[PDB]
């Protein structure tokens, strides 16, 4: 029997395209570019003829195919995107299998719990040392299939290895002081403690709340102020802002401002209520999904890749012109690129064996109740691989993508298969390069850049990232933010009312009695390179005008003062975007006699006003606690369990245990392994433009080739 | 009947042939064609279209009529191009006018035997009543006049004609300016090196056996107070030279230390400096591909089958909420007028015109063959009369349409400019999304129309790109590529004696090749009438504060708010870190706030920023070009002054541009302002950018601050 053509392939995610004219039908999905006529016996996959044994049949307008057209078509084999991996890469992420294998040694353990959660199941890293010469050499890793199972005992963290190669369990070490990051079911509960308050719903009602099943709750972590804030260290607590759900699909424009709960976890009680000014509720449906909208008239526009595409994707490890790496993804961090080399002419130069997001942070500036303890660290506090938001097909990322499936375990230890969590697409960037001599034919070569993207939401904002593959060797790392706002409730409906002044003092009215408070965005990342080798020293160029010393009417020229940084106390500075900082290998150089180096671009542009550091005075704790900060460039030695910039354990921690200690022992940085941290960020100041949703703003970051090669990478293979 | 693929190609239109579907799609700018061998019928654009000679096979190779690209592509079936009925007042001078110009400044007996043209451009008419014909359809009654300047050997002559009445209006005589480099110098240059005896015997001494392999390069000379030893009042150009090999590239052949001053007027070198000798670099570098092979690529293809989103009447564009006037000018090149964005069925204004205003390419090195290279490619070169015509598909997507601009050329003859600018709309990422816990996703897309422009000026190529966002962002991109001027140097790594000395000013990029350090700072002059013509220029520096309100924390965030009143103070450093806006003091928002427009000169870049100019404050380049040192510069709207660098940069004594406009420091409240961004790079060289080098970026940005009342992409309300 048959089934319907466009529900069935709409089912199956790809899209449908048909032709009256040609009696054609373009049936388009991630690597495939398919066509197919009516009655035909063949179909066409990216160029090639597939033999079918069930034609398309069209009966009164409506087409409909074999129940197998699907899997013989879409896994013909002619579409060649994605190959099997023969040779299992080392830096696979943990399988479903192996995640529920780690999860049954510790549950053999006799110390597991009931109510022990995971806040991170991982695979555990070979040394270095032999992945590279796995990916460069095909040398076998002989070192066991390892797994770091991260475990929160009620509100303790417990720290066990695995051996997944020998089913054992290798250690079990418990955390103290050490706070877990915050977990799905603490959602769930949070919003469950509050509606079953008596107290909190007596304080909801004095504020104009009628139905108070109609409240929502979010879950914020309260950070650490030496007991300003009143609150036990020891114990695991969250705060509670609220919002009105008015029904118009965006209760974030409904805040109940000046009221804040703080939620004991273990205790599953609300320990305090913090009260402030009664402000009335902003009412007004302001929904964001169109409900209310009228829908554009838009032509069709569509980037197609008829014979399929340049890249190949075997197992997790991506080929594409004259790149290769591994990806994979992380519950904490999100996607990783692992093992990242330039074929040079036939020779795998090493690039980068390491990189990723480091963290994040994004602090409020506003003191009151509802906002002064407000300084989110997504990624360690919530776990933005598990918060990934599927890619939506020809919106999020451009129609010519290929979406990739990722896996991780959830908290319960369960694995998790996130649909559409990583998009990769080539892309035309203008071009490449190009020269127009007078009176001579043109010089011109388009430009192809390697875009894997991945998105992360958590709570109101969604945040996109996208690391950039040049064909000419560079590498971009762009940071893109929307989503919705976290507004303020204020009495003033325009800047002419009396209180708006007042109101506006830590934000713009976007809206009627609606204030977004100003906050940053501070992204890191941890860029461990190894420049055509493992050992490299970090060098400074400072462009610099000097006095004229040769003569002629010129008093002054433009030099260079280069200098070595040989400590990671030096390398932890500010960047200057017109001064030049590389990672060279001093064993190395170019035909030209110059160490093959890669320039590093902290700060490459942005769409919003770049943050200059932390808006903080030196003496705030959320300053002391995360150094990472304020310094827009740092360099470390090479170290297997260094990782976040905000520290493992940033979920009320006291002191800086991230980058502020990797870097507290000063060590030198003269020709060994070197770690680039590289952040970046904006200052927030809104706008009415904004609201109801945000346009997605961006931030640039760059690594270039410096001297890495002998001449222009693009030329091409040499003729003679 | 007649070939198909020899006739469409030769028209320029895209053929490609579906043997599985039986099917041609012929594409070709706005018009995207689906016709089968046999059909009676053929698609425009997704419309159904009747053929009077169906499409025939004959021997495996496709034939139609001789009336077919006409029947087909003229059809009206492509909606891309509109008739325009009512010609825009500030539509470029035609062809007919650029004759009618020429003849009436011949027919005046002032006029001298062999004058040439630096300029032949519209005189335009008032600003008010060029917004009244945008914006209410009132035809501006004022005749077509336009600016004729002529130089008369090297005697520079402004003239005004009246071109609806056919008839002169003034002459009027220039007392010691310069007139921009000119084609016919860049020949008289290298003819004058030909048959000079004295300069072959100076080449031969230099290694070169055969002088006729000798390339020129016309260089303005600059200024200097005579320091250089050169006469103000004769018109000069230094000469740089390079060696032709025949490798198509004698940019890699420098011969150093060798400069040859000419006297355009005189005809003949009045001066030759001669240093310390370098051999050539002799190695061939070609950049074309002669020695290479191309890796293979999978195609990829941008397509729009029912059309663009854009129409283009006359100059006039016209996408989703924006509408603006597209015109071109021999010096500063695409200028786009009469911006406005469609809020909800309302057309409000944005900017009344922009464009470049100039730029300059200054070097780092004070030898003898460099230190007076301080280049004005659109001031002393006319980068409009240089545009470079794209090429298809390469320096612009294949979904573009591709313009014809014409312009004068120096001796007042019109000249149409193939492909001259590129319009192109393009994916962009999504415009917003939330995708709120466990409910459907909110996604759309964003989709940018931009506007982009080449022009190449000897050894370097630029690229501008005008980018109007959906949600009334505006965009200005520069991107430089092309080919880098290099030093000759003795050293061939950094292992040799003179390495060091050889790379003091410039990084070794090639055996015996320095790229010398320099910058490339642009400056765009953007008339910007925000939502109106009386505007006021506010600042907003985001600061930490003391906490007064109680509570854990001991600092704030806010904003120090405060108006800029003159133009003194306008110009300024630009902080990324601080906002800037030109405000409506006179409308506001739903909200009670200015409608505004937030002003961003730096927006990023791929190479490192120039920060100002690396010059010491005593250098005469700095004296002559202030508008280097400052990111942001504002002044009272006056129609003489477009030139950030002066209307006659040519061997300058003075500043006559930014630093003339602001000189007086005028009131800049609430009037009638006009916006300067200037933003530019450092450029130190490296191996990966040599023989040819990959583009590089730079961004600057416009965005509405207040001028609407919400996200402006989320649509009308039903
Ligand atoms: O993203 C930061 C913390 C958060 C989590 C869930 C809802 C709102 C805010
Ligand atoms: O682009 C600046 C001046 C110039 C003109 C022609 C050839 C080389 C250099
Ligand atoms: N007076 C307008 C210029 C002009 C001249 C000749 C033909 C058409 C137009
Ligand atoms: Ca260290
Ligand atoms: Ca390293
Ligand atoms: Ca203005
Ligand atoms: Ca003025
Ligand atoms: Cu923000
Ligand atoms: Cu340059």
């Amino acid at each position: 029997h048959m089934v319907p053509m466009d529900k069935t392939l709409k089912e199956f995610g790809a899209d449908v395209q048909w032709d009256d004219y040609a009696q054609l039908f373009t049936l388009i999905k991630d690597g495939a570019y398919v066509k197919v006529k009516p009655g035909a016996q063949t179909a066409i996959v990216n160029g090639q003829p597939l033999a079918l044994q069930v034609p398309v049949v069209m009966k009164d307008n409506k087409a409909w195919v074999s129940d197998t057209f699907i899997n013989d078509v879409f896994q013909s084999g002619l579409d060649q995107t994605f190959q099997v991996e023969k040779r299992p890469h080392p830096l696979n992420a943990l399988t479903a299998d192996e995640i529920k294998q780690a999860v049954e040694i510790v549950k053999a353990s006799a110390d597991f719990k009931p109510n022990t959660r995971f806040t991170e199941i991982s695979l555990l890293p070979p040394d270095k040392e032999a992945v590279w010469a796995f990916a460069l050499e095909n040398k076998p890793v002989d070192q066991p299939r390892k797994a770091d199972v991260i475990m929160l005992d009620g509100k303790h963290i417990i720290e066990a290895v695995v051996d997944l190669q020998n089913n054992k369990l290798l250690s079990w070490q418990p955390i103290k002081d050490a706070h877990g990051m915050v977990l799905l079911d603490d959602f769930a509960s949070v919003q469950n403690i509050i509606n079953n308050s008596e107290e909190f719903a007596a304080a909801v009602k004095k504020r104009g709340i009628t139905d108070a099943k109609k409240v929502i709750t979010t879950p914020l972590t309260v950070g650490y102020f030496d007991g300003k804030d009143g609150l036990k260290q020891d114990a695991r607590l969250l705060k509670v802002i609220s919002y009105l759900d008015v029904g118009d699909g965006n209760y974030w424009a409904h805040p109940i401002e000046n009221l804040v709960a703080v939620v004991d976890l273990e205790q599953k009680k609300i320990v305090k209520i913090e009260e402030g000014p009664v402000v009335p509720v902003p009412m007004t449906a302001r929904p964001f999904d169109g409900r209310d909208r009228v829908a554009p008239a838009v032509k069709p526009m569509q980037i197609i890749e008829p014979e399929g595409k340049n890249y190949t994707i075997t197992g997790d490890m991506i080929h594409w012109r004259n790149w290769d790496f591994h990806l994979s993804m992380n519950s904490r961090v999100g996607p990783m690129i692992s093992t990242v080399t330039y074929n040079d002419n036939g020779t795998k130069r090493k690039v980068m064996y390491e990189g990723s997001l480091g963290g994040m942070i994004v602090p409020y500036g506003d003191p009151d109740i509802g906002w002064y303890f407000k300084a989110y660290l997504d990624s360690g506090d919530y776990g933005m691989g598990t918060l990934t938001s599927p890619i939506a097909r020809g919106k999020d990322a451009p129609s010519n993508a290929v979406l990739l499936n990722e896996t991780i375990a959830d908290y319960t230890g369960v694995p998790m298969e996130i649909p559409r969590a990583i998009a990769v697409f080539e892309r035309y960037a203008g071009p490449e390069y190009k020269h127009q001599e007078m009176g001579q034919p043109n010089v011109s070569t388009e430009r192809r850049e390697l875009v894997v993207r991945w998105i992360s939401t958590v709570g109101n904002y969604d945040y996109i990232f996208d690391w950039i593959f040049h064909e000419n060797g560079t590498i971009g790392i762009d940071a893109g933010a929307t989503g919705i706002e976290a507004v303020k409730g204020v009495k003033a409906k325009t800047m002419h009312d009396e209180t708006a002044k007042d109101d506006t003092r830590y934000g713009t009215l976007i809206d009627h009695n609606i204030v977004g408070t100003t906050h940053q965005h501070i992204y890191n990342f941890r860029l461990d390179l190894d420049v055509d080798g493992e050992n490299n020293s970090l060098v400074a160029m400072d462009p610099v005008v000097k006095p004229n010393t040769a003569g002629g009417p010129r008093t002054s020229t433009m030099q260079v003062n280069q200098y070595n940084i040989g400590n990671e106390q030096d390398a932890a500075q500010k960047f200057d975007p017109g001064t030049i900082r590389l990672l060279s290998n001093p064993n190395k150089e170019n035909r030209m006699g110059n160490p093959v180096s890669y320039q590093i671009i902290p700060y490459a542009g942005g769409t919003h006003p770049v943050a200059k550091g932390a808006q903080f005075a030196p003496d705030e704790w959320i300053y002391h606690r995360l150094s990472f900060m304020d310094k827009q460039l740092w360099v470390t030695r090479y170290h297997p369990g260094e990782r976040f910039p905000e520290g493992k354990y940033p979920n009320r921690s006291t002191h800086d245990t991230g980058l502020g200690q990797y870097s507290k022992d000063n060590e030198s940085l003269d020709n060994t392994d070197a770690v680039v941290w590289m952040t970046t960020g904006t200052t927030h100041v809104a706008r009415a433009e904004e609201w109801p949703i945000m346009p997605t703003e961006w931030v640039h970051t760059l690594l270039k080739p410096w001297n890495f090669f002998d001449e222009t990478p693009t030329l091409g293979a040499l003729k003679k």
